């Protein structure tokens, strides 16, 4: 059959098509003479789907959409310590305040807001890295997540630098606090070829997908980005991506963004996808009105929502066995604090916090864990206290587990460490050494 | 055997317990001549597991912790649009400015700011509600997601309500702009009793955990807020709970949670976890200095982080079984967008978006599905793909899936609706009528 999300996808093009109100950047006449009615959108899963519609395929410049890929960028190639020192996690609106820099601080709020980009991009590749290098390093790590070596239209960069006058004066205001180094206009012309690297919705679609899964590529699997890395850039996207209107947007919508003033959008959501939106047309904040727009039904009619819990939780446990003398233990699906956390439990309900006279409740709800179970989500967790209901060995099989980060690893180890002492066998049948 | 994550609180307890900077609330004598000795912590899953360590059992006064639960009991009484228009979405400082009330909207800041909470008290039961109702739909909200009836401590009321100036200007000021129809007596006092109800760390874990869930409580598994209030508490909550502070919060932690003068620091990490912790001394800006800390500690060790994704993905396809004229689909787990559109993946897989030329690495690497599938984490979902490497029957299978809210059964009913116009058979073996 044909998937039915493409489908959607071109019903909310045609909907919300049905206008097209704002308009285009009228600060740069490239972008001013821009055709209004174009609009497409792409929606790249973890697993490597990707659904679009409209004219997802047409090229616009990223502009903004690009701070968290030099920000992720730069933090790798400096570290935290470094990247801090210079770019603060505050929130804030465009509206420069020189009060910034004064504080014991002396850093941009944030790397979402041009003073804080200015700052990331001067962090690039190292102190002794040319203007030549940093604007590859750019170009690079965004055309790494997009799949593809990516290009700048510099037609768009001349356009744009001579008429940069507003971004010279973050520069110049940076190096006086010693925020910047080199120049304001090297900086600054970096900074604006940066922005006039070239995607399709699809595109930003797949690089959000990056960011969303921690680091890995949705279409190869292959990590790109440090997890640690991956999470703080979506940290302060949601947190400042849209500036002073960030709280109102985090409740409505729920999806870290960034938006471009070329029109372009860039979508998010930790562990489940990555949005690609496009709309020359600008609303009255700067942002991009149907791309803008586009994100609140998608939030709003599939619940893609940052707040909208989708765990693993007990669905770790793929069943529990007791054969016999022996009880077999199954995990399944990528296993970190959540599933690991419910592998616990089980391990410890085979027979190897609350006062029940107070709570006549939750005794009664715990006296039918099966039912207690599907309420809530612990997958066949409570196959383990039903197995109980001597054990002498216990077999961890482990080929339905996609993956297992650190911390699974220590506590399923940990759990594993806490059995044996209790003078039981552990058989860890686990084929492609995950553990 | 014993579970590792208490003995984990525990070792925390007494690392972090090495020291006790800060000191206690000094604006009210009650909280000012509290032991400062104390400090316990709790973790509260969503299946309905406890973890405890320290003084999780002492009772303290919630003060503001209590906000995100009258805000939550107000949205349910008076809905989205009557509260909306008394208290935004915007994060704010508790230092109060009067340029909050003249914009165009007429409101305070947000609902966890006491101009903001002040507003939701007068919103709790209706317009002609009596001041003794209002307080007790605090108390009542509270208590029911703490799992037993809560009380007020007058002592501690007695000794607010003689230094309650500050409030009382606030509730002046809102009535100023018709943000407040009742007196601010009336206000402040319901007001100062509701942050008098006392609660232990562990109650905190188990409220924290209710909004976790969506709105389920996990000491039962009935439904206690509705998914879409739940939604909106925590996003307000990750905005605006640490006020000036949230952007280096929600980047340093991931945690959405609101801390008490009291000492006590409520958390709910959606999908995941309740969190209590306590601690009586403040840090320089109000909050609980050890709790603070306890949930810096939590989030780095465990990757509870809110951006650090966890979903169930492909995992939702317990297994693709093509018997022969017939195929097996078997669904497990929560399903919501994230499950059910791996579902319709599965479904569309069966015979019934990029350029390869272009994307080399792609190609290569959807060669091997299985490969691509555990980098990434679709369950077995590759396993329909195979299934078709002619099928006139197909089998839902939903033993296995505990719950799937409304996004999911719309999805999954329209693959089926999609199947069927394809000329094949479509039986849904649904024993506890889900679907
Ligand atoms: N490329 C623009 C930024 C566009 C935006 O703010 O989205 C600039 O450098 O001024
Ligand atoms: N209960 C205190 C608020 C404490 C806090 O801000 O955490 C008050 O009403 O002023």
């Amino acid at each position: 059959m044909r998937h039915p999300i493409p489908d959607y996808l071109a019903s909310l093009v045609t909907e919300l098509g049905a206008v097209n109100p704002g308009e285009t950047a009228q600060y740069i006449p490239v972008l001013a003479e821009a055709d209004p009615d174009r609009f497409g959108i792409a929606l790249a899963t973890p697993t490597g789907r990707l659904h679009c519609a409209g004219d997802a395929d047409v090229e616009f410049t990223i502009q903004s959409a690009s701070k968290p890929f030099t920000y992720a960028a730069a933090l790798v190639d400096r570290g935290f310590a470094a990247v801090d020192r210079q770019v603060g996690l505050n929130p804030s609106g465009e509206a420069f305040n020189e009060l910034s820099l004064e504080a014991e601080s002396h850093r941009p709020d944030n790397a979402m807001i041009n003073a804080g980009a200015l700052a990331v991009h001067q962090l690039l590749v190292g102190p002794e890295a040319s203007r030549k290098e940093r604007l590859d390093r750019a170009v690079e790590i965004m055309s790494l997540l997009a799949g593809r070596r990516l290009s700048v239209d510099w037609e768009t960069y001349e356009s744009e630098m001579a008429v940069s006058d507003r971004n010279l004066s973050l520069a110049h205001m940076l190096r006086s606090y010693g925020v910047l180094q080199d120049s304001a206009e090297e900086i600054v012309a970096g900074y604006v070829a940066q922005c006039a690297v070239l995607v399709t919705v699809k595109d930003l679609a797949v690089m959000g997908a990056c960011l969303a899964t921690g680091g890995i590529h949705p279409m190869t699997g292959e990590r790109m980005l440090p997890s640690i890395v991956a999470r703080r850039v979506v940290s302060v996207m949601t947190s400042s991506g849209m500036y002073d209107a960030a709280g109102q947007w985090l409740a409505d919508v729920g999806i870290p963004a960034k938006s471009g003033v070329a029109g372009g959008v860039l979508g998010a959501l930790p562990g489940r996808v990555g949005i690609g939106v496009f709309s020359p047309r600008l609303d009255e904040v700067g942002n991009s009105a149907r791309g803008v727009l586009a994100c609140r039904r998608l939030s709003e009619d599939f619940r893609l929502h940052l707040m909208d819990g989708d765990s693993l939780g007990g669905t770790a446990v793929r069943f529990v066995e007791r054969e016999g003398d022996r009880v077999f233990l199954h995990l399944q699906g990528v296993i970190r604090f959540g599933g690991a956390e419910a592998v616990l439990d089980a391990l410890t309900d085979l027979r190897t916090g609350w006062d029940a006279a107070v709570y006549p409740r939750w005794q009664e709800a715990a006296a039918d864990r099966a039912a207690l179970s599907a309420a809530t989500g612990g997958g066949a967790v409570h196959e383990a206290a039903a197995a109980a209901a001597p054990i002498r060995t216990v077999v961890l099989n482990l080929a339905r587990v996609d993956r297992i980060d650190d911390v699974g690893r220590r506590l399923i180890a940990e759990g594993v460490r806490r059995l044996q002492a209790d003078g039981v066998r552990v058989e860890v049948e686990d084929p492609e050494r995950i553990l």
